[PDB]
């Protein structure tokens, strides 16, 4: 009955609300300060958030006007630092807050990734999640010196095998009680319980064994974000949590239902997939207070930064278009006009008092079948602070949000006490014996 809430973040300056770094209250320039991250983690745990959800890119937004220069000037996801580096400090200052890290299957080898995720699963005591992504920004393929550039759908096939490899390492290589720490017999780990995985496929050849001992979750909680038909299929097959695009009930409900249907052919119980929507919240004690914040942020909204983001995200360079050309069924003039507005993004914008925000959140949950939200920021830390001070108590009083954390791993916070490892109906469960 309780709504899962994640804080949506990225280790860079301009993430989603382009132009806002200028706002006098903002702290985006602190992205280089370790203290920003630990203070954030502490704030989010105070607000009982499920997790900090970190986006990432290793590509550059160089589509709009055929150059990275707009992205560079407007700080559109450049500079960007590595999100995995943040985790240990944030985990150190928190007890329950979990961490979902975006990391691409397209560039770096799974054997190194598997050890990194196992390491965080140990260090965080089972509070790590992985947002599995394929990446769509061409400068990454150039900079990792990829010889054969993979097509959109083929990137997801590579991701399938990438996950196959990680699942074998995480679930199958070392048996549950491999580590015995037996001083009498001088056996730290029973060598008969550590196994090669002997993986052999189209993209990878990985004899194994894994380098790490079994950690609390073994496999990190698996997120997916990617709305293409291939992406939704990938979600249905692998994801425990799905970050969906869409800003209304009809759209979100369609996608929730679509993914749950797709999951059946893989033998998955669709209730074993949680559905997350994006939401931007601008809240005040009174409507006028909310509107005052809205009007302030609107002043700083940078159309040019958004054009750069749109270019990288869609592949469409709009500078190359007459006002009067057509991309969907929308003129290019109308695409651009929607983009200079705060609610033009593919997330719900909720503006008003806490009763209203909560009402609108509750509506999406109850009518679209969504399980949680990734909270998108307009200002740091103001959006999160206002959400925590004003919306959280309203949600709590209504039974819609935890008053305090459940114990256990992040998977248990999501799926129930005792569900610390992937359920029997997940495909990774195949590799246990
Ligand atoms: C809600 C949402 C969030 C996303 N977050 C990221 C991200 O943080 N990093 C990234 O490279 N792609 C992100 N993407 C895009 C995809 O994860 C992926 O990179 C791919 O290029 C697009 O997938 P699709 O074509 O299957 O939709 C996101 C997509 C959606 C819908």
């Amino acid at each position: 009955k309780k709504i899962h809430i994640n804080a949506f973040e990225m280790n860079c300056v301009g993430h989603i609300a382009h132009g806002l770094w200028r706002h006098p209250e903002n702290q985006r320039h602190r992205y280089t300060d370790l203290n920003y991250w630990t203070e954030l983690a502490q704030l989010l745990e105070k607000g009982k958030f499920d997790a900090l959800f970190l986006a990432d890119v290793v590509g550059i937004y160089d589509v709009y006007r055929q150059s990275r220069d707009t992205a560079v000037r407007e700080a559109v996801q450049i500079p960007v630092n590595d999100p995995l580096m943040l985790i240990s400090a944030m985990a150190y200052v928190t007890k329950h807050l979990a961490f979902a890290v975006t990391f691409s299957t397209t560039y770096e080898h799974p054997y190194g990734h598997a050890r990194r995720m196992s390491t965080l699963d140990h260090l965080t005591k089972g509070r790590i999640a992985w947002n599995v992504v394929t990446s769509h920004l061409p400068s990454a393929d150039k900079n990792f010196g990829i010889k054969k550039i993979l097509e959109h759908d083929e990137r997801y096939d590579l991701a399938d095998e990438y996950l196959e490899v990680c699942y074998k390492l995480w679930e199958g290589s070392w048996e549950d009680n491999a580590v015995i720490r037996d001083i009498e017999n001088n056996i730290y780990t029973d060598p008969s319980k550590v196994h090669e995985i002997n993986h052999s496929g189209k993209y990878f050849e990985v004899p194994g064994p894994h380098l790490c001992e079994p950690s609390p979750q073994r496999t990190p909680v698996i997120y997916q974000a990617g709305m293409s038909e291939r992406g939704r299929e990938f979600a249905a097959k692998h994801a425990e949590c799905v970050f969906l695009g869409g800003k209304d009930v009809e759209t979100l409900k369609f996608f929730v239902d679509d993914i749950r249907k797709r999951a059946k052919k893989y033998g998955r119980n669709p209730d074993h997939i949680k559905m997350f929507a994006g939401i931007c919240v601008i809240v005040g004690k009174t409507h006028d207070e909310a509107m005052e914040k809205l009007n302030s942020f609107q002043k700083y909204w940078s159309l040019e930064g958004h054009l750069a983001h749109y270019g990288g995200g869609t592949g469409y360079d709009l500078s190359k278009y007459s006002s009067n050309d057509y991309i969907g069924s929308i003129s290019v003039g109308e695409i651009i006009n929607n983009m200079s507005k705060l609610d033009g993004k593919w997330f719900k914008l909720s503006v008003g008092t806490p009763k209203k925000v909560a009402d609108e959140m509750q509506y999406l949950v109850e009518e679209a079948g969504i399980d949680g939200f990734n909270l998108v920021q307009y200002v740091s830390p103001g959006t999160f602070v206002d959400f925590i001070e004003l919306v959280v108590p309203e949600l709590q009083k209504r039974g819609l949000y935890r008053v305090d954390y459940e114990e256990g791993t992040y998977r248990e916070k999501l799926f129930g006490k005792g569900n610390y490892r992937l359920p029997d109906d997940h495909i990774a469960a195949r590799y246990r014996n």
